[PDB]
């Protein structure tokens, strides 16, 4: 329930943190929490998750520090229409995947 | 958890910021290094950088800021001294690893002066 305020036109920038030793190389995703509690993936990394590399999908931006247990996440060049609840979760269909920690509020305003 | 990749700095005109980048030194040591400065619509944008390779803690100055690289642990230190407002900004410290884009260290600096 951390709640960012941003323009349109800024970047979120954020690092989800996850038990190294556990989940360096699993796969990772970025998701929004729609109507329902029913999650989209926006962008995940690949299988297994590449040490640094970054992972663009639309304005998402991934990158997965192995050495430091965390997944950054850029949202940039923000949009009011990306106002809404985001989540980091372990990827492994065909299983549920699993939610890191918490979900935020991002709000983008004009 | 999920947290901003910025960690806020407030401190007054005339003080030193002193910050530790720490990074993995069985990779990086010798890697050359920098602080940037992260400007609205500009590419960051280096304001100080270490030798190529890095020299083990021997600190490199440019105008008011002063960068070491300690080799014992892997850690990158800058420090900007006798601080003014016109300082205030988001700042990060990167590894250069060409051709691939600098790897940014955590944690970004969000400095207000």
């Amino acid at each position: 329930e951390e709640k960012y305020e941003l323009k349109e036109g800024q970047t979120l920038d954020v690092k989800c943190d996850y038990t190294l030793e556990k989940f360096a190389s699993s796969q990772k995703a970025w998701q929004i929490i729609r109507d329902g509690e029913m999650p989209k993936t926006l962008a995940c990394t690949e299988r297994p998750s590449k040490n640094s590399h970054p992972v663009q999908v639309g304005r998402i931006i991934l990158e997965d520090y192995h050495d430091h247990g965390l997944l950054r996440v850029r949202m940039v060049n923000l949009q009011v229409e990306d106002s809404g609840l985001y989540q980091c979760v372990i990827y492994q269909p065909p299983k549920e995947p699993h939610m890191l920690f918490d979900r935020i509020r991002l709000v983008v305003t004009k």
